[PDB]
């Protein structure tokens, strides 16, 4: 009988009645978004907690597809049961499928989307994610990050679509597949979220959480229109960044979060913080009261937390209390995420949608992340060696990126950081390279040894190793570490043609090798479907990938950017095919 149970009003007049039954109590909950390893079920439900997520690899146990579903229901079922039954909304890090669930297809990092120059296949992608996530029950992703990775040196560079605005904003469809034309619309519409705004790229020297120190005309200009065309497509929420726009930290911006994005931009979604981003404002751990009123006075509407849930309440409540948080605010922030949950359909159907549970690593959507991994592959450099014959000769493969799933996926893959090894299911670039010259004997070994002049060429698979965020920060250079020049050298000495493939989340100092490698073929981090690389070294795909970042010819030209005016190794947009 209360209107907000009534599933033929519209979803404003349903936040009405439940907004004007709800105690402070109620809404400062709502506005709490707590980690799971912090609050189980009960206590989730005894705080009237309005959101929970997991962090990066905070899985149940054992880590499956019907798992997280029941960890999902299971949460679900404890909020249902509270006095008002307001249903819980549950966030992850889907960033390039639904990562951390072991067996979910693994999709190429955004780099190599970028680099595949195809919104609408990034589309696809986003509606296969939205399955695979919709299939667990969570309702709402972390992604797309809409960052515009302006200094190679930044640990999440791959994270971004590229270096121009242009990248990014048409990359946004990734909010369409996610989503559906309409939040809730389709059973498997899960929430996007466009990340971290404003200007996550741009921070100086490419450090993590650093401080972008760039003018308004170049925020709006450069890291800005992304986050445009993301609420055009209707993006339902948006998360703030860690880092500062000339020593402003983002969190505690009221311009750019309330003047600018809620009000300029017109912005009716969720605004969410990042994770323990309120305790960084004074730069010492935990959060306090001036932190708590600083960040809700800012404009933003859910607080992501790892702990500490009661001690936000209880801050929150002292601050409205006391006058220095408005009582419009706190309803602010309320009718925001009671809107999207109400579109979400969490009212009518809470739980995990179990029929989509045998979507999860399903044959059709690891064929589009091998789409994926073949359009995302970037050609550089090739003297003819390129495409290989599957005619019978003996191959030598070598380099640690060569047969290694989590070393091709990277970070965000199950684990935050990533981590190498056989992590989830998939193929490696190794055994997709067997299969393709299938006729061929095709000798491995990762440091080269037993190359010689016999075989007819040579491919090492080097790069990076997983990272995520700071971790990944390279101020220190960004060559080849001394395994994969090791190993790219025992391979020339063969006299045998080397091809080089990197896989790595950004480009890598090579200028002063480049010139003794047969061919050169970026990779990026593909995912779980490597075998979309020998698509393209064997010529089942024509190379079509573009650079999305421009490629160093020094580290000392760090930061580097189409129209910066310096002369790079290969501009932006470079790709070569097979002629
Ligand atoms: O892109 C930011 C991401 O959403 C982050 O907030 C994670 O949730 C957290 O780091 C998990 O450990
Ligand atoms: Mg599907
Ligand atoms: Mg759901
Ligand atoms: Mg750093
Ligand atoms: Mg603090
Ligand atoms: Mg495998
Ligand atoms: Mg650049």
């Amino acid at each position: 009988r209360p209107a907000y149970r009534d599933p033929r009003l519209p979803v404003p007049d349903r936040v009405d009645d439940l907004m004007a039954r709800m105690s402070l109590d109620d809404k400062l909950g709502q506005m709490v978004q707590v980690e799971r390893k912090a609050a189980g079920p009960q206590a989730v439900a005894d705080h009237r907690i309005g959101s929970v997520l997991s962090g990066g690899g905070s899985a149940p146990e054992p880590n499956t597809p019907q798992a997280w579903a029941d960890m999902y229901d299971s949460y679900q079922r404890a909020a249902l049961s509270t006095p008002l039954g307001i249903p819980l909304i549950y966030g992850v890090d889907a960033v390039h499928g639904h990562n951390n669930v072991h067996g979910a297809t693994i999709y190429p990092h955004n780099i190599g989307l970028g680099a595949t120059g195809n919104p609408d296949l990034v589309q696809r992608i986003g509606a296969a994610t939205a399955e695979e996530v919709a299939a667990t029950g969570i309702d709402w992703s972390f992604a797309p990050c809409v960052c515009v990775a302006r200094d190679d040196r930044w640990g999440r560079t791959y994270e971004s679509f590229g270096e121009k605005s242009e990248n990014a904003s048409a990359m946004t469809s990734a909010v369409t597949g996610l989503q559906g034309e309409a939040l809730g619309a389709t059973p498997s519409s899960v929430m996007a979220t466009a990340k971290h705004y404003v200007g996550d790229g741009g921070t100086t020297g490419g450090d993590d959480q650093g401080n972008t120190e760039i003018s308004e005309q170049e925020l709006r200009e450069i890291h800005l229109p992304p986050f445009r065309e993301a609420i055009a497509r209707g993006v339902g929420s948006v998360m703030v960044s860690y880092s500062s726009w000339n020593g402003e930290k983002l969190h505690a911006s009221t311009y750019l979060v309330n003047d600018v994005l809620k009000g300029e931009l017109g912005f009716t979604g969720l605004v969410v913080s990042d994770y323990d981003a309120i305790d960084k404002l004074d730069g010492q751990e935990d959060f306090t009261p001036d932190e708590v009123r600083a960040s809700v006075n800012a404009g933003i509407d859910m607080f992501m937390m790892s702990s500490r849930h009661e001690k936000f309440i209880d801050y929150l409540r002292a601050e409205v209390e006391a006058g220095r948080v408005p009582a419009e605010r706190i309803d602010d922030a309320n009718r925001r995420i009671l809107t999207k949950k109400f579109e979400l359909g969490l009212f009518e159907r809470p739980f995990a949608q179990r029929d989509l549970l045998p979507t999860v690593g399903s044959a059709e959507h690891r064929e589009l992340a091998r789409q994926a991994v073949r359009e995302s592959q970037v050609l550089l450099r090739n003297d003819g060696v390129l495409p290989l014959a599957k005619d019978g000769g003996k191959l030598f493969v070598a380099g640690k990126n060569a047969d290694d799933i989590g070393n091709q996926s990277g970070g965000w893959t199950i684990s935050w950081q990533g981590s190498s090894g056989d992590i989830t299911e998939g193929t490696t670039i190794l055994e997709g390279i067997r299969a393709a010259a299938s006729g061929s004997e095709v000798t491995y070994d990762r440091h080269g040894n037993g190359v010689d002049g016999s075989y007819r060429a040579a491919i090492a698979v080097v790069g990076e190793t997983p990272y995520a965020e700071f971790e990944g920060d390279r101020p220190g250079g960004l060559g080849l570490d001394e395994e994969d020049r090791a190993t790219i050298a025992k391979l020339r000495a063969s006299g045998v043609p080397v091809v080089v493939v990197t896989v790595s989340g950004r480009p890598l100092d090579i200028a002063g090798e480049v010139d003794g490698w047969n061919a050169l073929l970026a990779s990026w981090l593909p995912g779980s479907e490597g075998q979309g690389v020998a698509d393209v070294l064997f010529g089942d795909h024509n190379p079509t990938g573009k650079l999305p970042m421009t490629w160093m010819r020094s580290f000392d030209q760090l930061p580097i950017n189409d129209g910066d005016g310096q002369d790079p190794l290969f501009p932006h947009g470079f790709g070569l095919s097979y002629g």
